[PDB]
């Protein structure tokens, strides 16, 4: 119900279609009950548009050549003047368009190559076929008795519609035949189909730009404010330029590219004046976007520049921002590899108060990036991209673009022994059987270094309930804190009461303190945030108060999402526990979190999970009611779960038949979850052993694992078990003393 | 199987050569079954081109000289355009190539030098030899009744192939003699056989260059993006410029050179002019290759920089290499000595994303380097280039280049006795006779201070399993975790387990915890990057946060590799332990190394190895499961490996036969195989003492190893063995508690 927007159906019109085995293109397909349900106007001529000012004519009412009663669709329109089957006919009723001076023939194959003669030999013949030489924008014919391959580029033209051209007007035939770098350039613009994976981004592009433009009444009707900047920011390379030549070619507006480098490349004084005019030729036409490439490099920090020039640059910039009135529907937008270097001057209110964030795509994300960058290739049959998808982590479409040139030249080296080096005329049989296998791709992934491990992974994680063994307790209660105030809104505020936001993990270690923030995350279908305890150690000595900053926030702007706090031991771990170095733990960072998370809102859904081993170091701060006030013990697993854990542990591996799993887990009494992890590791690794030195059967077998039994190795002691069970019973009373 | 390209052998038309008393070069040798297979076109003139646009005309159907059914091969052919035995004839079809102005003759020798006379009198008599005056591009016959030592240079012409030149047109005679400088420095140009040592570089550099510019269409059928920016990065002289300069000769693209100081060097505002000029000049020519030589010198970061001139120039070279498309099909590369000073804006996707490690090279790299340094100089029979190769360890391409230089001028010393020092008109047999031999080459080698001694040496160690001593339970896991999971993927991904990344070494010091590092390396033909304790507390006190970035993912880059940690007792030192300070010792620079190794990947095969002897002062953050997750425990030797570390460290000296190893081990039972280094070292430097007392026989006699036994010195005392027994069998429990 609530995605019933993208859907277009129940309407008795439409039906698939398929491969048929009619070829026939003498007639083109209509409709009789077209014109039933419309009224137009006859009697001098109708105005009517295509796609791209590009339409086929053909003969009307000179049927009878076949059987009626059936319908066709010739699969030859799938290469010019079409993109597919499906599209949308698109007429807007705009007279008086651009127009040029004149232009009625010029010549680019003909004009001097091989044999030209008197030149009105050899086309006049196989002209006329009953045609009085029809002039229109696009009507060519294919009549050829040998191989019907036969094609001419003619793309510029000066009208939209069809018009008559008048005599007594002097026409200059100076031209020059150009080469194929330019046609080549324009045609291959990239548009909406060419971008994958950052689907949602795309909406918001969309309802901010194009709305605006198409429909200035409707917006106007309704007294709403048109944002006249957005800026496109997050890791290099995820494609930040793509959206802005996309946006460009599928819009009627005057698109005017300025770049970063480029407008520094000029003298004093000259880079102003092609700002000014850049402004002055936007704002005299009202459909227009301007795109600014690379605005950190031209708009700096003005407290930590040091030319003169720049200061300039960003005033000019300020001013010329701040005098676009309503009345120029110009849309100012802007990229950016880094937020943090964007004068603040510039991303409040006014000038760029609305920011897309372009982050790294998912599996299901990049493997839309890699049909599309491989859908020029060609490939074998056992090549399957979602597992390529699923082992790129920090790829970005940069980053798969470089591993499909990888693989590719891996296939030109195993072909290197029959293609000569020196021999620039090689047969044609190693152009077109050549094809991209898997130990091409396997290969050109293992030394793939990516651009983007450093950021923040936004994820819901694969982690699921099957990965979790036993711990039945856990799971419902939290649901019951983190499902319920999204799910179910309405039932928390009746009784009109505050949801707790944040819980807090502690028990032993290794037993799920990880698996379980995981795994309700994937549950709830939001985003999964983790920071683990060195990770805030490591990003905070260069002095950088403002790192986080855009850590707490971003979560906040991917609603819904939890926030995690991994390995907290270590955090605390700096400056000691109760005593430590001479006080609390409560160093830089804690304090820091403790700031931060009392400004979330609880109207927000924003949720965050505190993990850690070591309660006895812990301070009181953390445990506010209102920041971490849920406390949830995990205990150690006991006769019932392990059978469980081994379950989950052993979903992947070909475990035999006789092994009994209940049998071996009455003496693993006290172990921890990790332990039991490490057991079946070394259990599948003698299984590994064993099948290898017979090849000189590959199943685990009763003795591999009665094998591991004896050198098993237990984590936890006796001792802190009873101080686990100690602290559980009582931890909020280290609150005061 | 896998290395079956660069062979080229299965063809019964080539045989090896050796020395024969054939030296008849009156006819040139031919192949009778050559045409047999090729249809040739005859009637006018055939095309063809061999090395240079350099060939050779002889007689045609002229024999029956001397005795049919064989061949033979003269050595004349070793000095004038040819370089060996085995070169293949390389001819490309392309017609109107770049032609001069005129050039009939030039005189060089004959000019003014000695008696003129009229000219026509001297050289006219030793013409008629049956030869019409034969025009061509390099026809010159050896005819001397003296010396047969005639030879005149004549390099510069206008053709590449056959012309007939025409007369009505007149000739400028404004000639002048020009020196010997400007033909030595361009027939002393370096190609690929100048280069050694970096034979792994020069494949990537060849695949990413010459084959987009051989094969334009090649690239294009497949759908391949040709990579345009390369980077050229590492320690000073390994010999950047020199691939530079030979990747020009070698191919027929047009060269432009561009220094870095040479562009500083120029006002302000001139130079960007240089810049436009040298990337329009490349622009319209498709073949051109653009070298920008120290990069870091004009494209500093624009964070630190103080002009504002520097901030143009980077701003204008990061427009130009986005202006370039594929139409250009120019392939620009730098280099630089420090890749941590170029702008991050130039070091990411579309400018410079294919980059090149220039390493230092190995024994094996700088014994070819030897070799081609050596190749003109006069060498001795005890001249042994692959012992100065071993003994020489931090030494670049331009330290071989000066310790050579050293080795000559000490050969020079000598023999000043004999030269005058005043006189010029020294003897002819002091220039010939003279070559370097031992002493000079020991004596240049002991005060040579190599530049590369402060970098990580990637390294397969030299050290093998026969070096360690006993521990054969060690041997077996450790290749069961290394090379199991990088020989047998399909095992390992048959049973669906993640493979542990991380091995953590403890026990008593001085026990193997290096040497088993080091012999797990060699074995698996993989890297060794090892870093030290201090070795990271003194890298960091300059509040330098980037350095180790470098490091992390330089093992990634050399796949495969693995990581060492040695020392790790030192780093925990810091800080203390358990209380320590005030807290645990995860000080600054373990929370780095945590957070950089949860990153890697799964599926690469990085591996980490970590050392240490303080199990009591550990941290429980580094034993996490994921991280160092695998504990091994190395025991003090007992008596049955004492025998074999004896054994390992006694193969170098030569060891009597009436000594008892296995006697003198049974009362060495507290020790450690430290301690057994030192007693043999002990031991042999009495024999060394006694071989010089009885000069006023060299061989370690039974007495030599008695006395050392009384000196004996144990290393671990009773507590720490049964301390060391407690902490093995109960390690991992420290975590929680
Ligand atoms: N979603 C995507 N789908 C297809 N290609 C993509 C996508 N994202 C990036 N690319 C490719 O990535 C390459 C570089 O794209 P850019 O737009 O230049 O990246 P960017 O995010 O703008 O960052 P920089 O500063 O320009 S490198 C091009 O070859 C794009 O085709
Ligand atoms: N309930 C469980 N069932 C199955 N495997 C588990 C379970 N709990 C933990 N593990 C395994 O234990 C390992 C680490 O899990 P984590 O949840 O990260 O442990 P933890 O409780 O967070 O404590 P540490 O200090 O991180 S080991 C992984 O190999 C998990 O598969
Ligand atoms: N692999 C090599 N084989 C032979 N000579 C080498 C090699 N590497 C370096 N050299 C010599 O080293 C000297 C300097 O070479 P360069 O290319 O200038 O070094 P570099 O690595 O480019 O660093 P700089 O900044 O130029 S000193 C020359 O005499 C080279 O012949
Ligand atoms: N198993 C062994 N067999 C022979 N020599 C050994 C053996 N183990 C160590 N050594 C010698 O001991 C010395 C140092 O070896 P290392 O492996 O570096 O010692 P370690 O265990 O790393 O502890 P430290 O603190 O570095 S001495 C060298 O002279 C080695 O030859
Ligand atoms: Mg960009
Ligand atoms: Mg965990
Ligand atoms: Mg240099
Ligand atoms: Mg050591």
């Amino acid at each position: 119900l609530s995605t019933a927007i993208l859907k277009q159906k129940n309407r008795p019109n439409r039906l698939i279609v398929d491969e048929a085995i009619n070829e026939d293109n003498s007639v083109v397909s209509l409709s009789q009950p077209k014109m039933d349900e419309l009224q137009l106007f006859r009697g001098d001529t109708v105005l009517l548009k295509g796609k791209k000012r590009r339409e086929a004519v053909c003969i009307v009412l000179s049927d009878d050549t076949c059987s009626d009663e059936k319908i066709r669709m010739n699969r030859v329109v799938r290469n010019n003047l079409r993109v597919r089957l499906g599209d949308v006919i698109s007429i807007q009723p705009c007279p008086d368009v651009k127009y040029g001076k004149r232009i009625h023939v010029l010549p680019i194959d003909d004009t001097v190559e091989g044999i030209t003669g008197n030149l009105f030999e050899v086309y006049l013949k196989p002209y006329f076929l009953e045609a009085y030489r029809p002039i229109r924008k696009g009507d060519i014919f294919l009549v050829r008795g040998g191989m019907r391959a036969v094609e001419f580029k003619v793309v510029e033209t000066d009208p939209s519609p069809y018009c008559i051209v008048a005599p007594d007007t002097v026409i200059h035939c100076e031209g020059e035949p150009i080469k194929q770098e330019d046609e080549e350039e324009s045609l291959n613009e990239v548009g909406y189909d060419d971008i994958g994976g950052c689907r949602k981004q795309l909406a918001q592009i969309k309802e901010m730009v194009e709305l605006p433009l198409r429909h200035p009444a409707l917006f106007k009707a309704i007294g709403v404010k048109p944002p006249r900047g957005i800026l496109l920011y997050g890791p290099p390379g995820t494609g930040k330029t793509l959206i802005a030549r996309a946006v460009a070619n599928e819009t009627g507006a005057f698109f005017f590219l300025i770049n970063g480098p480029e407008i520094m490349s000029k003298l004093a004084g000259e880079s102003e004046s092609n700002l000014r005019k850049a402004f002055e030729e936007a704002e005299k036409n009202a459909p227009a976007i301007i795109f600014i490439d690379e605005l950190d490099a031209i708009a700096p920090k003005r407290e930590k520049t040091h030319g003169e020039v720049e200061r300039r640059i960003v005033s000019q910039l300020l001013t010329l921002m701040d005098g676009l009135k309503q009345r120029a529907h110009v849309i100012v937008m802007a990229a950016t590899n880094r937020p943090n270097s964007i004068d603040p001057a510039l991303r409040r209110f006014g000038r760029f108060d609305r920011e897309v964030d372009i982050g790294i795509p998912d599996a299901t994300g990049r493997l839309e990036i890699l049909q599309i960058h491989t859908k020029n290739m060609k490939l074998a049959d056992d090549v399957d991209l979602e597992q390529v998808a699923n082992e790129t982590h920090g790829h970005v479409g940069a980053d798969l673009a470089a591993l499909c040139s990888e693989a590719a030249l891996q296939a030109i080296r195993k072909k290197m022994d029959l293609i000569d080096l020196e021999d620039e005329t090689i047969d044609a049989e190693v152009m077109n059987s050549l094809a991209v296998t898997m130990d091409d791709f396997r290969w050109a992934l293992s030394q793939s270094n990516p651009s983007a491990l450093r950021e923040t992974v936004v994820e819901v994680p694969q982690v699921t309930w099957e990965d979790i063994g036993g711990l039945e307790d856990v799971k419902r209660e939290l649901q019951e804190l983190v499902q319920y105030p999204v799910e179910h809104p309405d039932k928390f505020l009746k009784f009109g009461m505050t949801p707790s936001k944040g819980v807090l993990f502690y028990g032993p270690p290794g037993c799920g303190k990880t698996l379980l923030a995981k795994a309700i995350a994937n549950e709830c279908q939001a985003n999964f945030i983790s920071i683990k305890g060195p990770e805030l150690l490591t990003m905070w000595f260069g002095e950088s108060e403002a790192n986080v900053r855009e850590i707490f926030d971003k979560a906040r702007q991917a609603a819904p999402c939890v926030l995690f706090f991994d390995e907290l031991d270590s955090i605390a771990k700096a400056r000691g526990g109760n005593i430590g170095d001479g006080g609390g733990a409560a160093d830089r960072v804690i304090n820091q979190i403790l700031t931060e998370m009392d400004g979330m809102s609880t109207k927000k859904n924003v949720f965050i999970i505190g993990a850690t081993n070591r309660p006895d170091i812990i301070d009181p701060a953390i445990l506010r009611p209102g920041r971490l006030d849920q406390l949830i013990y995990i205990p150690l697993p006991d006769e019932k779960s392990r059978v469980a854990i081994l379950k989950a542990n052993l979903r992947k591996s070909p475990v035999a038949k006789d092994v009994d799993l209940e049998f071996l887990a009455k003496m693993t009494n006290g172990f921890s979850g990790a332990d039991l992890t490490e057991i079946c590791q070394r259990a599948c690794k003698l299984a590994i052993r064993e099948s290898i030195e017979s090849e000189i059967v590959p199943e685990i077998r009763r003795d591999h694992f009665e094998e591991a039994m004896r050198f098993a190795r237990r984590s936890v002691s006796d001792n802190d078990i009873r101080k686990y069970e100690m602290f559980a019973q009582t931890l909020q009373q280290s609150r005061g003393f």
